[PDB]
């Protein structure tokens, strides 16, 4: 119709044009040979993809019956073994992934995640490798507004001084002088290769002069001083003529931190992309980032420095990029077969994002070691991991890339991956560069998998349940036992409260203390603040100290988060229903009506949260669970949705083109989607929301196409 026929494939025209005209040129790959490659890879791997998806349904159906036909933990576990859910743990091994960049193998630090469909955000992200500590401290609630230090339309000097002080204190804790404090420093010099600091009554150096990494300008009167601690860089910009530098005892203008060492450009949960036009926009942005010519305002270039002993060197000025493809579930009409059946989206993302990423290896650049970094979400168990690897192998042939060029980041966010984590890693032993954990998806799967067992604890309660604490520790243990320390990242989840930076600075330190190589932040600002934690915590030492430990048993992992009988008062029930209905509606309306997958969404208490699509999975699965066991009724669910809808409406009053859901609820496609997600929730595969979401978004767009 409006498609290009290649073999058994009917490629959407926008897609076909985009690959040939934009993606392919530069890659030395023959267009027709590429498309034929696509035709064959799709046909060859599609049935295998389907077999894995069906296998999920079989397991879940068996688990459903088992619960209904009853809690004997020993029998439950033996059952999961019998049905091939819980597979035998392989002997110890060590990953062999080679050609990995240092930012992944060695450097511990923040990792940004940004919706690929947003060129400006994506630009900021790639440039967030370096960010200003002053701007971050002054701009957020880390420095309390309190007494005369409040922000205004004018720069407030009382506040800047607190910022300066905080930064001086940080320098004391990070790169300690052999004597005295940074707060008293009056100047900085470089005599005989060693950084000398000017104190009022004397002069000292770094207690460990190894932390001196270089400088700019002349050794006598430098324009900046480069420091290193825990593999992370710290830059003191010295400029006595600047506004802040003028009033500073040492002429200091700013302190710059190496912040977002890596960034994940996201095709999955932070992006709304339900057809061929959407995917191209995303692919196009991914192309521009990889050719290094995206702009709206360009991509930063490397940074120049002078070695402590005179010579010249350089550091990368951009955030090393991953891409997150979609998982194994969804199809997309960007390609169909002759029968009209949509082609598997994950298979498409491997080919296209992989094709595109070729530009990142030639000059502008990304991986200096020659690798492409794909993060794969929502896999269920080790066979699904081996499938992803086999897919990568094939795509590499179509692209003419050396084998194992396309590295994998295994996200641990499904229960069948959690309890088989060592086997999952081993299936990717020569490609794996990353594992991580998070709250939303994983708890959604937790609730779905045990849907029939009984009513679950409230969402808040989940964060402190035995299963999830065991899962957090188990993740770290498995990676370290597999040799990740020095070879691959071990990550932990997102800080979602974008305006609550004091809290983040206070609490998020627990992640590197738990041995996390990296963890997720929602903004460049956040990345800068979070970098503090890796200065205070020596993650390599922590990881070294954790080795050999088994801090989580299979029994703990399998402890279902069931509510003890009569746990809640009727007002607690309503509070939770309301809370969850608000979460659905707040995220759904922006998603369906505007194709926005990630934004600052006020929760029921007007706190700004930055969650991806998975917030929909947990909240819908919880209410569906509570529906299934009669904690609440259908009258309850609808009443709550009707109450929260105008509240969401009001929270979007500051939106130039928002559309009310109230009072005409059934004419709101957004409202109907929220309602469907909940009432149809128990029947969704593993509780996945995309089937309902994609359809409703496509419906809204067709309604709007008039
Ligand atoms: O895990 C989360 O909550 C999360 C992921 C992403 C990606 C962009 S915003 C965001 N929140
Ligand atoms: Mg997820
Ligand atoms: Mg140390």
């Amino acid at each position: 119709t409006d498609r290009v026929s290649v073999g058994n494939l009917r490629i959407a025209r926008v897609l076909y044009d985009f690959v040939n005209n934009e993606a392919l040129p530069g890659t030395d790959i023959d267009p027709d040979s590429f498309w034929a490659g696509v035709d064959k890879v799709v046909a060859d791997l599609t049935p295998q993809n389907q077999a894995l998806l069906n296998a999920r349904d079989e397991l879940q159906a068996q688990i459903d019956k088992w619960h209904r036909r009853r809690i004997d933990m020993d029998a439950y576990r033996q059952f999961l073994t019998e049905i091939g859910y819980l597979l035998p743990e392989p002997d110890d091994f060590t990953i062999t992934t080679s050609g990995v960049d240092a930012e992944i193998t060695t450097t511990a630090g923040p990792q940004l995640v940004v919706p690929v469909l947003n060129a400006r955000f994506a630009l900021n992200a790639a440039n967030a490798r370096w960010g200003s500590l002053y701007d971050a401290l002054y701009g957020t609630d880390v420095i309390p507004e309190t007494d005369g230090a409040e922000k205004g339309p004018t720069y407030n000097k009382v506040r800047g001084d607190k910022v300066i002080a905080y930064a001086r204190k940080f320098l004391d804790d990070s790169v300690p002088l052999s004597s005295g404090s940074f707060g008293d420093a009056t100047g900085f010099t470089v005599q005989d290769g060693q950084l000398v600091v000017a104190l009022p009554d004397k002069s000292t150096g770094l207690a460990n002069p190894g932390q001196f990494a270089g400088y700019t300008g002349a050794a006598e009167s430098p324009t900046s001083v480069l420091l290193i601690n825990h593999g992370l860089h710290i830059e003191i910009l010295i400029d006595p003529e600047s506004q802040v530098g003028t009033t500073d005892r040492a002429g200091v203008k700013d302190v710059i931190l190496e912040s977002a060492i890596t960034t994940i450009m996201d095709f999955e949960d932070s992006v709304a992309a339900v057809d061929a036009a959407d995917k191209v926009l995303g692919y196009r942005n991914w192309l521009g980032l990889n050719k290094g010519d995206l702009a709206a305002r360009v991509l930063n270039r490397d940074r120049n420095y002078t070695a402590p002993g005179g010579g010249q060197f350089t550091l990368p000025g951009r955030s090393l990029m991953f891409v997150r493809n979609v998982g194994h579930l969804m199809t997309n009409d960007a390609i169909v077969d002759t029968d009209g059946s949509e082609v598997f989206e994950g298979i498409m993302d491997a080919l296209f994002t992989g094709l595109i990423a070729i530009h990142g290896l030639k000059a502008l650049i990304n991986s200096r070691t020659g690798s492409i970094y794909i993060v794969k979400p929502k896999m269920h168990g080790p066979a699904e991991v081996a499938f992803t690897c086999e897919l990568f192998s094939r795509v590499e042939d179509v692209l003419g890339l050396p084998q194992n060029t396309m590295k994998i980041g295994i996200m641990d966010e499904e229960r069948r991956t959690t309890v088989n984590l060592k086997a999952c890693i081993k299936a990717a032993a020569d490609r794996v560069v990353f594992i991580n954990t998070g709250f939303l998806d994983r708890t959604g799967d937790e609730i779905h998998t045990s849907m029939e067992a009984g009513p679950m604890v409230r969402k808040g309660t989940m964060k402190s349940q035995p299963w999830i604490l065991a899962y957090e520790d188990h993740n770290v243990d498995a990676g370290l036992a597999a040799g990740f320390s020095g070879r691959a990242q071990v990550g932990k989840g997102m800080w979602t409260m974008t305006e609550l930076m004091a809290d983040m600075v206070e609490t998020k330190i627990a992640q590197p203390r738990a041995g996390a190589s990296t963890a997720w932040v929602p903004s460049p600002t956040a990345a800068t603040l979070h970098a503090l934690h890796y200065h205070q915590v020596d993650v390599a030492a922590v990881q070294q100290g954790l080795a050999g430990k088994r801090r989580a048993t299979i029994e703990q992992l399998l402890t279902i988060p069931l509510a003890k009988e009569l746990a809640w008062a009727p007002d607690e029930i309503r509070e939770e229903v309301d809370n969850n209905c608000q979460s659905i509606l707040g995220y759904v309306v922006r998603w369906v009506d505007q194709g926005v997958g990630a934004s600052k969404v006020p929760d029921i208490h007007d706190v700004a949260l930055m969650e991806d699509r998975a917030t929909l999975r947990i909240s819908s699965q919880l209410l569906a669970n509570w529906l299934r066991h009669g904690v609440i009724t259908s009258a309850d669910v609808r009443a709550s949705l009707e109450r929260m809808a105008p509240l969401v409406d009001r929270q979007n009053a500051g939106d130039v083109a928002y559309r009310p859901m109230a009072p005409n609820f059934d004419d709101s496609i957004a409202f109907l989607a929220a309602q469907e997600l909940i009432l149809s929730g128990a029947q969704q595969p593993n509780g996945y929301t995309e089937p309902i979401l994609h359809r409703r978004r496509r419906e809204f767009k067709a309604r709007a196409a008039e």
